[PDB]
């Protein structure tokens, strides 16, 4: 029993983290096979940041301008190329610690673990969700760019996020491992801001089911709702609209507990209306939206 | 910026987890050098766990009763012995992945990372605190016994917890790696409950500093107070006492932030007696007590391993 926000064991990713330096810029890279992946803004100077011409800056670079450092070992860069916002550094030796891996691009609402790193060295690991506005609410200091987010399935690491920058509001933006940003963001210091954040409704419902599975029933009620009536209400609380696909995703948990999805939706509407009234659910005084339907079956009985 | 409940990276410990079976019981063991550590209640049957005589159960067992699995490899047990509530299984070959490590006993209010495993296979990692009532509010399913808790200092793993059982209320109880229980519990299937719990005051203060560091500062006020003054109100609310040791431990955060520790205690005193309005702190409507002052310094300054 019990319910914690749980990250994946970080060992397989720890064995891939290296340090990458251009002039006075140092950040992290991901060393898989004979390729080191990192953010391309490592090649900028602070004078470039406003309107960097990345292709012009890269053409001027030589292999030996890139110092890659794995532990004590300096790695020899034998080639370099650019794919979208990610720099790809060919090195002369394959990482022996390379795990089974794949690059995946995730959807808002999906969760993953972050291995926060500085100077190629892991600082800590924590569990995150991609927000509906395509940012993540991470914990990132200067030097953290190139830290990656991942899930692990059996023994295969799926890389889904690389950290690139912190927006002025204090949240974080980055790319998949093919260098395409999540969201309408670009890697230059120009005015940009995320959409209004919203609550990940399907994740909240999944978490209410987890609470029922662990024995809390104090928030259930006798009501049911239509999908459209629920969305009309939830959106007035800045909750994401719920789709029929979300309703189908919740099938298993609704079966396992004997509570229809639109019954649970009625409970959610009432919680938004009344609050918690001094009580908690799985240890939170707030409705938690960073557990997926999949995570709930993962952690739960 | 940002502030997250953050665990230590778990790589050095993942390489030590193995499976241990006696009869129809399977749980996790910790493989360091040529010794596997795990809970001694692995030698108990159904009838045994109601009132076990462990030395007699262990006498009757022999090396080949212990089935030890390191992934697909199998370790040959060449000796067995007990230290307190932990079983020590000597194997023929040393773990090549053994990290620099030591065994430590922690204090209530100290935090650590838990690597929850099943069938010797690590599954998830999370951060938690040793409660003042010597329980931990973990998340374990059947088969998690033998999972460990640890801290990393520089390059050295400090093992501080081994998981033994779930209590009837859903909180968890275990030992240090020398098999000494945390709190007044026994490894036997009998009625047991934890004492009333309290809030780790120095950790709440540290968390308030983390909120200020991150720009959340509506709760700061003009007043100061004193330990004797704060502690009279605090104990009323089931809060641990604040000691001069706690104040000096916060000095770095006060310094980094410009808010003196006795000034911050005036803020916490007021949140107790008034609560929060409709407001949150670092996105929480509860007062958070599972971050130590060192945790906040390490996270808000970038310390790596
Ligand atoms: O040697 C190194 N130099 C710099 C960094 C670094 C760089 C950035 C960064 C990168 C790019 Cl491309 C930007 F457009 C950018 O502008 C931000 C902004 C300002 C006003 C309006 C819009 C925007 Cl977006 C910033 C960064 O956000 N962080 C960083 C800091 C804290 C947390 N997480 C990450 C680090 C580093 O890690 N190492």
């Amino acid at each position: 029993s019990g319910f914690r926000k749980m990250a994946f064991p970080s060992g397989k990713v720890e064995g891939c983290m290296v340090q990458v330096t251009c002039g006075t810029t140092t950040l992290n890279g991901l060393w898989l096979d004979d390729v080191v992946y990192c953010p391309r803004h490592v090649i900028c100077t602070s004078e470039d940041m406003l309107n960097p011409n990345y292709e012009d800056l890269l053409i001027r670079k030589s292999n030996h301008n890139f110092l890659v450092q794995a532990g004590n070992v300096q790695l020899r860069v034998i080639g370099h190329s650019m794919q979208n916002c990610v720099l790809k550094l060919k090195v002369d030796t394959a990482n022996p610690k390379t795990p089974k891996y794949k690059f995946v691009r995730i959807q808002p609402g999906q969760t993953f673990s972050v291995l926060a790193c500085y100077n190629g060295s892991p600082s800590g690991v924590y569990q995150c969700a991609m927000r509906p506005n395509f940012t993540i609410k991470g914990s990132f200091l200067n030097g953290s760019c190139g830290s990656v987010g991942f899930n692990i399935d059996y023994d295969c690491v799926s890389f889904c996020y690389m950290h690139h920058m912190e927006l002025p509001t204090g949240v974080h933006a980055g790319t998949d491992l093919e260098g395409n940003f999540y969201g309408p963001f670009v890697d230059r210091q120009t005015a940009q801001a995320a959409g209004t954040d919203t609550t990940i409704t399907v994740n909240v419902l999944a978490w209410l089911y987890a609470a029922v599975i662990n024995g809390d029933r104090w928030f259930l009620n006798r009501f049911t709702t239509t999908l459209n009536d629920f969305n009309l209400v939830a959106m007035k609380y800045n909750y994401e609209p719920l789709t029929q696909d979300h309703v189908d995703i919740l099938g298993p948990l609704s079966a396992q507990t004997g509570i229809a999805v639109l019954d649970m939706c009625a409970s959610l509407k009432e919680l938004l209306q009344n609050g918690m009234n001094g009580r908690t659910i799985l240890g939170s005084a707030l409705l938690e939206d960073e557990f997926t339907p999949f995570d709930v079956v993962r952690q739960c009985s």
